[PDB]
């Protein structure tokens, strides 16, 4: 059976700058606070630490992490001069293309030299997706769309008017009619006031396409639990609630290991969750997604095949709707848009023909 995540994969990739909001792809959106704890959900499906955290503040676009699983025996030299160590582990950004990651602490460097910047206009929210593949015999094959972290307060009640750019951008990925929402909320809060699922009941009201993500259990008050969150009894959300027990910060610093965090959180929902322990975890939830990503892709293959060629068909038909001048110097900018569209449309049909087995 021809694996589809790594096919949507390619897609994504080649959707990169052309956008790829009209495709409306396959994927998994990630929806959490500043203080929900999301950024530690990625690294325990990763298995070691990659995201720059907010040693002052935090991250300003989309970062669409790719992990790939490969075979232990499958390695790299390392690079970028010198020899001759061998990586299990190793990284690659779109935007530079076929270099190599070795030191996972340079991946959090690029994803620094590349979050945010003085670059172009405006101020400090850009929907360009970073992307970024990693590749691990440690993680499961699942692709997560990483959004920036949204204020732990409704917009009003906080004083950057930045945060509705913020909210904008939210929405403007998962209002894709086959996005699976992944909301992030800490049991360490009120879950009913979750701005996570706050936004999330804007584009699926119902809890159809939304995955709840219960993260802290662990930093709840005396004499508090989660019981009837993860029992389903009180959160509107329909593809299951799943709780965790993440690396904390002073875990992080203590360079404690994600295997040995993950026995910890076995231990804890073992304890405190006997009857529901089964379905919670880092283990269960990074299984769970990967199952539920390819049964998503697949039953929005077919549909996703016609598009391409439905909107080729559109896309063509509005530059016979444009002419000229097709010469030298000039395009202009909407007529090359078009054109850059039909050439990643094109792209993007040939890696789905590449799809064997009748």
């Amino acid at each position: 059976m021809e694996a589809l995540i790594p096919v949507i994969n390619k897609l994504q990739d080649v959707f990169n700058t052309v956008g790829a909001d009209i495709i409306q792809l396959p994927q998994i959106v990630v929806v959490g606070t500043q203080s929900s704890g999301k950024s530690s959900v990625l690294e325990s499906l990763v298995g070691r630490d990659l995201l720059p955290r907010g040693t002052g503040i935090v991250t300003r676009r989309p970062l669409i992490l790719q992990l790939v699983h490969v075979s232990q025996e499958d390695k790299r030299k390392t690079t970028g001069e010198e020899n001759g160590v061998e990586a299990e582990e190793w990284g690659k950004f779109l935007h530079t293309k076929n270099k190599l990651y070795t030191d996972f602490d340079e991946i959090r460097q690029e994803i620094e030299n590349e979050t945010e910047r003085i670059s172009g206009n405006n101020k400090g929210v850009s929907p360009e997706p970073i992307h970024l593949k990693i590749f691990s015999p440690n993680v499961v094959n699942l692709t997560l769309v990483d959004l920036p972290g949204m204020t732990k307060v409704p917009v009003g009640d906080q004083p950057k008017d930045i945060e509705l750019q913020i909210r904008e951008l939210i929405l403007r990925f998962i209002s894709n009619p086959n996005s699976i929402i992944l909301a992030v909320t800490a049991a360490n809060t009120d879950m009913a006031t979750s701005e996570a699922l706050k936004i999330s009941r804007e584009v699926d009201p119902d809890g159809r396409r939304t995955l709840a993500v219960i993260t802290k259990l662990d930093l709840m008050d005396a004499g508090t639990d989660a019981m009837d969150v993860l029992m389903g009894r009180v959160i509107p959300v329909k593809l299951g609630i799943i709780g965790v027990v993440n690396r904390s910060q002073l875990d992080i610093n203590n360079k404690k290991s994600v295997t040995d965090s993950i026995r910890d959180e076995y231990a804890f929902l073992q304890k405190k969750y006997p009857s529901l322990a089964n379905r919670n975890g880092t283990k269960y939830l990074a299984r769970t997604l990967n199952r539920l990503l390819m049964h998503h892709i697949r039953d929005c293959l077919p549909e996703l095949k016609t598009r391409i060629n439905v909107l080729a068909a559109q896309y063509q038909s509005l530059l016979n709707s444009y002419g000229e001048p097709v010469d030298g110097s000039g395009s202009g900018s909407g007529s090359k848009e078009a054109a850059d569209m039909l050439k990643a449309l094109q792209g993007a049909s040939q890696i789905i023909a590449e799809i064997r087995e009748t």
